[PDB]
Formats: structure tokens, sequence, C-alpha cells
């Protein structure tokens, strides 16, 4: 549970980052923030949605200095952890993310299209990540041109995309909206909650029915369906579209207790369980049912095997490999551990206690986090809860307080509190993963993705990245090529022309770990990273004629203030 | 050492952020990060940068999504921290914010006027913070047009702002350049190092001299002769200019070993050390020497009252209050702590021993701080070190590696390590305070003056914040206010035309502490915090005809999910 000076941390914490926009990478147990990775935001150090390399990631027809993420997943192999990619969501600006987890850096950005709100996500277990699942929560028209903006005709779509290539596979209409998902451990189905079925606005709309659902979507079937070429296509969208509305031999839609919000997948593979939230109680699913239901051989509600009540607002559920569950509780606030397989029997007529201990949080909890969870290794040893109020835990720093995500010990019988950790703008769901299931680099190929188009510049201007120091005139355009090593720049003058558009690519040619460099052009609202043996390019516009510093704005050597060089821009 | 759930800290850390442009709050000994504070970067989450009132007080004429801040510093009164107010710098687009401690947010923000790369910044002591110290590091054309690029008439400024107004009160031109600075306790002296007496770029140059010197300002004399309008100005601006360069009433050169970089006042209020970096050594100036060497009684070197040799790399000093003091040594990788009775001793033919101890730090050590060392409060039971480079102090998690900041014991006779703390994008400098010298406040008063231009625009428009929700149309322009409470936004839907130049007032009206709302408007880059009682704008341009849904993007209720509205955009 203690971390000292000199020890490591034994499980990689991804945090979300919520409406900040990054992913936070924590070191579990010491519960310690090692590394930001920015995603939708824009970091002012590495200078993530300012260098070219990242702008081009990022794309769209419009700059968006915001983002709205809330769920990391890990990409999987047979229902385990593989460490190659984390995904996560957009829900302010419709978008989905690719991180690279060898380097640590968002690696792909994709616009849904025809949708909007990009809330639920989550990743295809079995055979392998193949499939990323999105849920997009707000029903608009289709299209969403402004000839018609009656909430009747407005609907919402469930989003797989390709996860190697980040490309929209397909997407399914469906009733309803769309809250949380998950996905079984064959490959076969997916699963998301859904809040508002009536397709309403105003809050009295949307808490009408007595019950909402869980939409299963057959993914063998869809696939195929698009496949055999059965789609349409919605809008300036090629992307293949099925109906999953109303009888759909693609979806089937279980009733659920009242504006249901987590959906949570067990570790042995058999229950989709859905949060009550509105309604006491949780909705268990036998995921074993499930092809009969879509045979039309059982009933809707046959797939229920459980509902217990555990208490006031069950948002999330997680499990600790071993049988039981742990959900948060966001009225009562606090996070209730149960028995699956008693809550079974209480359901079938039994008396027999499912819950077995209730810890009280401090202050609203939000999502819940067991070590392992999503994954068949689910090993319970670890339990985080992250509470959307901080109240008086800690210091007082203003209106705006921090968030609190508590670290709990559950190998034991009884779950034990044992950090309170402080947060900024607050992070939803997280996901812990064992040190030894990724593999890190420590400094960069010269062949490497993350700046392919630098080299394919550089070898349209005859230039050699790792050697030369040359400025290309081409116009109103100029292209200033820098290498760097030691306390110094490969050049430190250079002259361009008032309005001219410059772009500078460093290349740093140390090799030695952890010894990165930056470049800032004073004035210019400028700033990049360039970790060992990576290049990297800015572009900008020369201000008013003068003189503009530019200075390594990362500590690299005992020489470090003097790692200058100085732009000259004269009245063109 | 150790806080536990339920426990608080007893210091606040204000870090720097470095060139990821905020300003992080910690809580000291826990070293958690309790919030942070955006300055001259853009945060995604309360929408600093996005908001009007905070681009209002980012004013400029240019959008800056970055900046590099390396200095925090808290007013004083009579040398002592009085918690009102907190400068830090910005090194990449030269500016200097203020922040409203009260409430934790950045209040002003000074553009300095011919001048680049503001680095050095240090408070008045005595009588009290009424001047912000601020070093210039590049030497430049004066005035600064393109037609004259030469190094040789390039010259760099020290300013002075003044705190209450956060205007520039003056400049002072100075010969070589400026790096950090610090001031005395009795409010006439502030001095500087440089580290560029040569004004050169090419690092050879930089280095070319034995000696580079600390500027001692006669502060009590340049605002004599600015009174008495002896001044003159550069450029486009007003801002009173004295000239320091050479044998000047204002400026006395002390020659310090090469190429000086940290700056520190002892507690005693006696000492100015200057760090030698290059030199192995440590300048200590007295004070008390410096009515005399501004009267010309004595030589400049003769305010030299020790001189030690520490090690390789001395950047940063900071005290005990008990007569040691603690230097970082960059390239030895380590503190010293010495002693500064002995050091002058020593100096003095002696061969008494200086060095008390000397603690390996972890990878190049920058800034050193012990808690309350720049008042006369110096408790020293805190030291905080900031290194460089982490390597393999923390989990591997790609190519760019986190900080090492590191926490020890001081309050006894030995140095001892007790925390290693990873930290993101680069700190320099942070200052720890009290607890109890900070007075923070839970909620808004409906007359701060975080929102005075709101409500000054809401009275033009004849609407209470407090209980309205209109929609007043101004030709293109749309003004769109509401009102948030619980679960709900006053209004759930209005209309715009495509192109409407919209902006939405939310004003929040809940009481309880910690309830606070948000508004993100789907698609439209946009996003903004509300706490208890506050009010706040976010404008934007309404995109393509169709419907955009918006909501709150701060878990404020169980129903938080269903806290939404639309903006329905038709065809112009
Ligand atoms: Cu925060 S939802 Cu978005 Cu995940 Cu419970
Ligand atoms: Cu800017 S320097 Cu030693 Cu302060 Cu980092
Ligand atoms: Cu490169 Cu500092
Ligand atoms: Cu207001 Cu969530
Ligand atoms: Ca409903
Ligand atoms: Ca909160
Ligand atoms: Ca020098
Ligand atoms: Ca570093
Ligand atoms: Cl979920
Ligand atoms: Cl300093």
């Amino acid at each position: 549970a203690h971390v000292a000076p000199g020890e490591l941390d034994e499980y990689y914490g991804f945090w979300s980052g919520g409406h900040q926009g990054e992913v936070r990478v924590l070191g579990v147990p010491s519960m310690r923030e090692l590394m930001r990775i920015p995603v939708f935001n824009v970091d002012s150090a590495t200078g993530w949605g300012i260098t070219n390399e990242s702008k081009e990631i990022l794309g769209g027809d419009q700059q968006y200095l915001n983002g709205d993420c809330h769920h990391p997943h890990i990409s999987m192999t047979d229902g385990r952890y593989d460490g190659k990619y984390l995904f996560i969501n957009d829900k302010a600006n419709t978008r989905v993310a690719r991180i690279r987890l060898d380097i640590m850096k968002t690696d792909k950005i994709t616009h849904i299209p025809n949708v909007q709100a990009i809330h639920g996500l989550r990743l295809q277990k079995v055979p392998k990540t193949n499939y990323v699942f999105c849920n997009a929560e707000f029903v608009i028209p289709q299209p969403n041109d402004g000839t018609d903006f009656s909430l009747d005709n407005s609907y919402t779509m469930f989003t797989a995309i390709d996860a190697e290539t980040m490309d929209v596979a397909w997407q399914v209409i469906v009733d309803g909206n769309l809250d949380n998902t998950d996905a079984d451990y064959t490959g076969k189905y997916a699963t998301s909650t859904c809040y508002n079925s009536e397709r309403a606005v105003d809050l009295a709309g949307t808490m009408r029915n007595d019950r909402d659902w869980v939409v299963v979507f057959n993914v063998e079937r869809i696939a195929a369906a698009v496949k055999a070429g059965n789609f349409k296509t919605i809008g300036d969208s090629k992307v293949p579209v099925v109906d999953g509305r109303g009888e759909s031999e693609f979806t089937r839609y279980i009733p659920v207790p009242k504006n249901p919000h987590g959906l949570n997948t067990s570790p042995d593979g058999k229950y989709f369980i859905a949060n009550g939230k509105l309604s006491p109680t949780v909705s268990v699913i036998a995921i074993d049912k499930l092809d009969d239901l879509f045979e039309d051989k059982i009933e809707l509600r046959d797939t229920i095997v459980a509902e217990p009540e555990l208490g006031l607002g069950p948002l999330h559920t997680t499990f600790d490999g071993r049988g039981n569950a742990y959900t948060t509780l966001f009225i009562d606030s606090q996070v209730c551990k149960w028995n699956i397989a008693d809550a079974i029997k209480h359901y079938n007529g039994d008396r027999v206690n499912y819950i077995r201990q209730k810890l009280d949080v401090q202050y609203q909890p939000g999502h819940n986090h067991a070590s392992l969870t999503e994954s068949r290794d689910a090993d319970g040893k670890w339990l985080v809860v992250l509470s959307k109020f901080s109240k008086d835990r800690f210091l007082p720093v203003g209106p705006l307080h921090p968030e609190n995500d508590q670290l709990i010990d559950i190998s034991g019988e009884e779950m034990k509190l044992v950090h309170d950790g402080p947060t900024y703008a607050e992070p939803h769901d997280c996901i812990l993963v064992r040190r030894d299931q990724i593999k890190t680099k420590k400094i960069y190929e010269r062949n490497d993705p993350y700046f392919a188009s630098c080299r394919a510049q550089a070898e349209k201007d005859g230039v050699t990245l790792e050697s030369d120091n040359k400025v290309i005139r081409d116009g109103n355009k100029v292209r200033v090529y820098m290498t760097s090593v030691a306390p110094q720049y490969g050049m430190t003058d250079f002259k361009v022309k008032e309005g001219d558009e410059v772009t500078v690519y460093i290349t740093n040619l140390d090799m030695v770990e952890d010894v990165t460099h930056g470049f800032c052009m004073v004035n210019h609202g400028v700033s990049m990273e360039i970790s060992p043996q990576q290049t990297a390019s800015v572009t900008f516009t020369a201000g008013k004629p003068g003189v503009y510093w530019y200075y390594c704005n990362w500590f690299c050597h005992a020489l470090h203030m003097e790692m200058v060089g100085r732009m000259l821009v004269e009245a063109a």
C-alpha cells in the first residue's frame, strides 16, 4: 500500500481526464501521477494541438480546444490485456481516440458521423480487440441538416470502429438513446444501457417510464448484414448503417428499472450487469441465455437472472473475480459488496443475504474499478472508487473543489479504505494494468510513424534530418530544419520576412534516456517536445519585423539557459 | 510525513507548471495535487482561455495557447506571507500573471513592453509587496522594429510592476542580461544575476568572461528619479525607463563567478546569495554593505562576505532560518547543506569546515525550497528539491519521463529523504505556506469581480442573473441567459441562426459547497465552470444548421446525465 523512494508501483493506472481532455497515468498503490497523455486538450508543454504532427492526428475541419473523455480501455487478446492500445471517448465534440501504449501518445483520432456526444465506450474481448464499441448519448435528426428539429424524428446510433485502422466499420440505429456499454467474452454480443427511451429533453420526460432497457447487439449478425451489402448510408458519410429499431434481428431490448447507467461484464463472462440509478437495484443479464433470446425461444425478461436491491443510486459495478460484485451508491454515498450467486438464489425465492458489506465512500461515488476486472485475470486486490465531491477531504482551495478517488483494499473479506486521492477536472472511469502488461520504449526509432510526415517533407527538400541544418525557402513558406545535442541547436540564427509561414523541424540526436529537448519561439505561441531521436515540427506566422529569440524549454543540461537562437524577421 | 484519509496537510504547495503553463496547488507533506490553477495554458475543463471572463483578463492582441511559468511567489507584509496574491512569470510570451489566493484563480495578466522572455520574478518584502520585480532574459534592440538586428545594440530591462494594479511602474536598462532576482528586507534593494555579460548568442561567447555579475538595483533611487520625471520612453510604451548601464546611480555590478544562476535572500535579511553554476561556488553578498557601495565608500567586491566552493553546478540556494543554507548541485546531482557563518570565517582565512552534509538527489537538481524560506519565519522543517530527470525512479512511461521533486526532512541536523514526487511538464520553483496563512472562500459573492463584466452586460439587457432565463437578440449576436440549480438548467431549448455569435451566460444558484455545474455545447469547442453563486459566459459561432445538444459536464446530482438542453440552429 506504500511506495518508498527507490521502489516501484505494481500497476499502471490509466485515469480518464473528464472534460479536462487528457488521460492521466498514475502508479498504483502510491496513487501518484506519473504522466499526462494529451488527447483532446491542448498541451502547452509537449505542444499537442500545436505541433503539426498532433494537428494531423486531430484532423477535423475545425480546431477544438476542448474535449470530454470518460472511458479509457486497453486492447485485449482472448479476454486478457495485451497492452498495445488504449481507447477513449470525447463526449464534447463527438470523437474517439487511440493511444499508443509503447510511447504513451495519442495515435489516432476519429470523428463519428451523424451522431452526437460519444459517451459509453468499451472494447471487444474475444478473440481480440477488432472492434471498438461507442455510444452516442444524444438523439438528433437523421440527417442533422436543420430541416426538421422534432424529437420525434431524432435518433442516435451504436458505432463500431475497426481497432487497428480506427476507421468506422458500421453503425446501428436504435430506439431511445445510449449510455454505457460492454461486450462479452465470445465476440458475438455487446450491450448498452438506455435512460431516455422516451427520447425527450426535459427532465420529466426522461423519467417518465418505469423502465428503460439494455440494448443487446448481435455483432455476428450485424457484421454479416454489412458484408452482404444490406445497409444504407446517412448524409455525406459512407459508413454502413443497419436499422436496429423495434423488431430487428440485430437488437434485443431487455427492459430495465429506471434510467439505468453503468453496464458491466463479469470476469467469468456470463453476466452483463446494468445499474439501476433511479431504481435502487441492479439488473443481472445472463449472456448464456442470449442465443435463445435472438431465436425467440424465451422471453425478454427471462434473461434476467437477478435484480437485487442494494441501495440508493447504483451507478457502476466491478468484480473481484471471486464471485463478488462491488457497486457504487451515488445517493447513499457508499460502495456495496454483494455476492452474485446469493443474488441469483434470493431472486428465485430464497432468503439468503447477498449484501456482504457497505463502506461509506467520501461523497457521491461515480465509477468503480477493481484491478484487472475487465479481463479473465481479475485479481481482486484493489478497488478504486471515484467520487464527485471532496467537500472537507482536503485543504480548502476555493469554490472549485477537487474530486476524490479513494483506493480500497479488497484482497480480504472486508473492504478497507487505504488512500484518499485528490484529483482535478472530474475523472470518470479508470483502468489498472499490471506493470508487466505494458512494454514501453525509451528512445525513438527514426522510421517511427509519429513523424513520418516530417521525413516525407524532408525527402522532398533533400534534407537528412539526422545531420542537416538548413533553411528552405518556398515562396511565402519557410521550412527550417535544425538538429539538437548537448546544450545546442545546430542552428542559432535564421532570417525570414514578416508574414512568412514558418515551420521549424527539430531533430533530437541525443540517445541518452530522459534527455528531452524542447523548442519555443518567444511571442509566437509555439512550443513542442522533442524526446530522444524524435523529430517534431511546428508552424507559425512570423510577427512584425524584429528579433525573436527561441529556446529549449526542457531542462536538459547545465547549459540549458544557453540553449538558444534568434529568428530575425525583416520588413517584407 | 504521512497524511491519512480524513487528516489534512500542514502546508500548501504552489508549484510552477513550467512550459505546461498552469500553477499547481499541492498539499505538503502528502505531496498530493489538490488543484490546478490555469494561467497561460487553456483548460478544457474550467474553460480558462475559452470563457469571456478569462479572455478579458488574458487580454493581448493575439491568442496564445501556451506559456512558460517558472516562479510562483506570494505577497508579503513586513517580510511575512500575507496570503493575498501569487505572482508568476511567463517566459514564452512575455507576461506576468497574478493569482487571487482567496479563490485560486488567475486575476490579472500583464504583457511586459520592449523586452523578451520574463524569467526571474520575485516580490518586495518590506514594508509590503508594492512592487513585483521581473527579469527579461534575452537582449533585443531598442526598439525592436527590425531596422537593426545587431547584438551590439541589443539590451534588456529590469521591470517593476505595481502589485495592486498590475500595471508596469518602471523599467531599468542594464548591461548583459538578467536571470533570477530577489529583494531585501527593507524595500530599498533588489538584485538579479547575469550570465550573458557578453551579450552573445553562441554558447562559447556566453561563457567567454571569467566573471559575470549580480546587478543590484537601488529601488529607492529609481523611484525618486521616476517621480521627478527624469526618464525616457521606448517605442509605443509610456512606461518610465531609466538607464542603469555602466556607471549609474541606479545600479551596481558586483562581479560573480561564471554564468551565475539562482539569487536568493537569507531569512535574516542580510545576504544576497548568487549561485555559481559554471563555477563550483556560491557568492554571498552582504546587503549591509550596499549603502556604502552606492556611495562609493567601498569596492564592488568588498560586498562579498564569502565565496565557498561547494560542488559542480550550484544552481539555487534556500535556508532553514537556523544559519544553514542548502544548495543544489546540478552536475554532482545533490543538495549541499552548509553553514553560512563558517563560510564567512573560512573566506577570512580560517580553516573551519562549512559544509555539513551532501545528500545525493535523484538526477540533476534545479530549484531548491525550504518551508517559509522567503519570509522572516523560515521554520526549517521541509525542503523540496525539484530535479530535471527521473530515469529509473518511477514506472517507465515512454520516451518522455516525469520530473522528480523530492521531499526532504530538514528539521534535524541531518537531511533525510522522505518522498519521491513525480511531476509532469517540468515545474521549476515552488513556494510553501502554512495552512493558516491562506484564507479561502467556499462560494462566490454575487458582486465578485470575476464576473463584473457579466452583470454589467446583464444590466444593459435588463436581466436579473439570479432569476432570469431569457434570450436577447442583438442582430447577428444572441445573448442567452440561463440559471441553474439541482439537475436542471433554467432553459432547455433556444433558437439561433447559422452564423450567429452566441454568448451563453450561466448562473449557478446552488448554495451548497462543492456543488459546481458546467456547460458544454456539443461540436462547438466550448466548456466552462460555474461554481456556487458564480456567473460565467462563453461565446461561439453557431455552426451549420441542425440540432446541437448542450449539457452539464460537472457531476452535480444523481440526475446529472439528464441536466441537458438543445440549441436549434436554422438556415439564415
Ligand atoms: Cu461519468 S458516466 Cu460518463 Cu462514465 Cu458514470
Ligand atoms: Cu527558470 S530556472 Cu533554475 Cu528558475 Cu528553472
Ligand atoms: Cu535542450 Cu534544455
Ligand atoms: Cu449540473 Cu451536472
Ligand atoms: Ca427514462
Ligand atoms: Ca467535483
Ligand atoms: Ca557569461
Ligand atoms: Ca525532465
Ligand atoms: Cl460502465
Ligand atoms: Cl533563484
